[PDB]
């Protein structure tokens, strides 16, 4: 759909959550201003995160990359 909305981060978590919690990752839209990644836990939650960060970059390699739509 040329008009659905886009999911973006406004904010990202600072700190490292725990690994052990962590399922997946996927980026958001290119069309948003920052460009974020979701860190998508076991339990469903959608921890936006900074792929510009070194620490992010090292979670997302070590999790699948898996769209979520």
């Amino acid at each position: 759909v040329s008009y659905t909305p886009n999911s973006c981060c406004y904010g990202f978590q600072q700190h490292p959550p725990p690994v052990q919690i962590l399922k997946e990752w996927y980026p958001t839209s290119p069309a948003c201003p920052k460009p974020g990644v979701i860190l998508l836990t076991k339990r469903g939650r959608q921890i936006c995160a900074d792929p510009s960060k070194n620490w992010v970059r090292q979670l997302m390699q070590r999790l699948p990359a898996i769209a979520h739509h």
